[PDB]
């Protein structure tokens, strides 16, 4: 393991370290998105969880492409009016059912410390 907790207060300083390999290393699912919700990183965890090959879902739209079941205002909304202020730091429960067994969550989308991108922890619950 990386050892860093889901929810923890500077998480974004304590991953501005980690390439794909460390990223893997966490205990809870994590996904790097663009603005626009590209899919920039998406570690072994977040695969495990929800079926996904982390290396195919990479470059694709998260809230357009892989997960439909986002695109609402509990979820998609959130994120793009995080993108849209250029801050973000929610944590709310959810459910994945798209192409897979229904799969309730905790999902906590931070923005990320340096540049503009954003990130999308998820663990089971
Ligand atoms: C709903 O369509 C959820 C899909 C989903 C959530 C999270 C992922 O990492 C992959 C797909």
């Amino acid at each position: 393991m990386e050892h860093v907790a889901f929810g923890s207060e500077d998480i974004e300083n304590t991953l501005a370290k980690m390439d794909d390999g460390q990223l893997d290393g966490l205990a809870f699912g994590a996904i790097q998105l663009d603005g626009d919700g590209n899919i920039l990183q998406y570690n072994a965890a977040e695969g495990d969880i929800t079926g996904r090959d982390p290396k195919q879902v990479i470059g694709k739209n998260f809230f357009k492409d892989v997960a439909p079941c986002t695109d609402s205002p509990e979820f998609y909304g959130k994120f793009k009016e995080g993108v849209a202020s250029g801050n973000l730091n929610t944590m709310f429960e959810y459910t994945f059912d798209y192409q897979m067994t229904p799969t309730k969550v905790k999902v906590h989308m931070k923005k990320a410390l340096s540049g503009d991108s954003y990130w999308v922890f998820v663990k089971r619950v």
